[PDB]
DNA sequence: ATTATGACGCT
DNA sequence: AGCGTCAT
């Protein structure tokens, strides 16, 4: 009753850009624009490998991971975009630059947390309670909220998708109380205005259009984002949720996505999240630990708490290779040379990262993979990064990896090795 | 022969 | 520390 929380405390959005390294290329090749189109990396094998793919050539059904070659067979006309190579590895700095400059425009609405290079997560409830003292009780128009799609609406007693989004829109509208400061439902709504105003400023200042949702947490705001995509942002309500969770599959829910989720399903013999409700929380406790157990109960009623954390910046700077089937490295020669490639690579990053971020890094992480093994990394070690120096760093990760060499001639790698990766973390401020 | 990342939880 | 899960 009166004292059982709801979950209604904030307002969360998760920004997201639409099929974003396309929207980079595009940008910077007219060409490419308007067109079915995809970005590749590496072109030797099978015309590449897909990682971004346009919403007009994702109509024809081709999809990341695909090879561009099959991709082809699918879309003839489909038109294609390589990452930069250096060092004989991919690089993705054009991406992450871009990245920086849709973080920073998003930092003036609000802090943020970069949950990846090209989504972020805002914890509005300040500004919100803000812009609802300058409104003073004024209602909140529908100009307001051009893109925007309420989650269930409409409902109850035309054929077109932007008749929908508007008929939806207006039943929401016209049943806010825009009286009471603390509504949550008002709350969101302002929320959403806010986020209008950051995605139009987005797409005014660098040309990229995004999606975004708007609810009470980041797992909902999540699942919210992606439900009208793309250059839409949808707000899903406390109250939405019982229905939109009854034909939830498990897996759409982030971080149930992979084992967990599967043995949610196997285990209690269920398909949708909104079936979890009917579980005690010692009984999801049981199952799956106290710690997803209590997040389950709580999560399956739309209620969350992980907070927006205020972090704008990554934690970690990497430069990861693979070497596959028959160009595993083999020679201790082969070996150091590629260590050396990222290790420069690596280089760049840092001395540009401690030139903009007053930051160094003081631990480099070495992790391979040898022929054989499922597992994505066969092992990781660590060293003291000491200075930012390509020479130091490679015959350091050296040092630290070359006893894996099963081999008994000195000159010979063995097994193969199938991945090598670099990685500077545990910064300081400089 | 997906590849290149990046965050966080467990022990 | 080193490994695993989950994600983009
Ligand atoms: N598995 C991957 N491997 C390499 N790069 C990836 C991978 N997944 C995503 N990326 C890169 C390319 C994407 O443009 C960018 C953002 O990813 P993501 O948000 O999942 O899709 P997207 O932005 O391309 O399309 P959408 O409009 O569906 O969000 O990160
Ligand atoms: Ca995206
Ligand atoms: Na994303």
């Amino acid at each position: 009753g009166p004292h059982m929380a709801t979950g209604q405390d904030r307002v969360v959005a998760l920004v997201d850009m639409d099929c974003f390294f396309v929207q980079v290329e595009q940008r910077q090749n007219p060409h490419l624009r308007n067109k079915p189109c995809a970005v590749v990396q590496y072109k030797s094998w099978k015309g590449g490998g897909i990682i971004a793919v346009s919403y007009e050539a994702r109509a024809f059904g081709v999809t990341r991971s695909m090879w561009a070659d099959d991709a082809k067979k699918l879309c003839p006309d489909l038109l294609l975009a390589q990452v930069r190579e250096s060092r004989g590895k991919a690089n993705l700095t054009k991406y992450r630059e871009a990245s920086v400059e849709v973080m920073e425009i998003m930092s003036r609405f609000a802090v943020i947390e970069r949950a990846s290079i090209d989504e972020a997560y805002v914890d509005l409830t300040s500004a919100v309670q803000e812009r609802l003292q300058k409104l003073q009780g004024q209602p909140i128009s529908a100009d307001l909220l051009p893109s925007t799609y309420i989650e269930g609406l409409p409902q109850g007693p035309t054929v077109q998708k932007e008749g929908m989004r508007k008929q939806g829109l207006f039943q929401w509208l016209d049943s806010l109380q825009i009286d009471n400061l603390t509504s949550p439902d008002l709350q969101l709504t302002v929320g959403a205005v806010i986020v209008e105003e950051m995605r139009a400023a987005i797409e005014r200042e660098t040309g990229f259009q995004c999606s975004a949702g708007i609810s009470h947490n980041k797992v909902l705001a999540k699942l919210a984002c992606g439900l009208n995509k793309p250059n839409r942002q949808t707000l899903v309500s406390h109250g939405s949720v019982p229905q939109l969770f009854s034909q939830m599959p498990i897996r759409k829910i982030r971080s149930l996505g992979g084992k967990l989720g599967a043995s949610v399903i196997e285990i209690l013999g269920i398909e949708y999240m909104g079936e979890l409700t009917q579980f005690t929380e010692s009984q999801l406790q049981s199952h799956f630990g106290e710690k997803n157990g209590s997040w389950l109960y709580a999560m399956c009623r739309g209620i969350e708490h992980d907070p927006v954390k205020p972090r704008q910046l990554p934690k970690t700077i990497g430069c990861s290779k693979n070497f596959p089937g028959k160009t595993a490295l083999a020679t201790r020669e082969q070996v150091q040379w590629w260590l050396l490639q990222l290790a420069q690579e690596l280089e760049e990053r840092l001395t540009k990262d401690r030139n903009d971020n007053d930051r160094v890094a003081t631990q480099l992480v070495v992790s391979i993979r040898v022929q054989g093994d499922k597992r994505l990394s066969s092992l990781r070690r660590c060293c003291a990064l000491t200075r930012y120096d390509a020479h130091k760093m490679s015959h350091d990760a050296f040092t630290v990896i070359k006893n894996c060499n099963t081999s008994g001639i000195q000159t010979e790698w063995s097994p193969p090795l199938t991945m090598l990766f670099l990685c500077a973390t545990k910064f300081s401020a400089s």
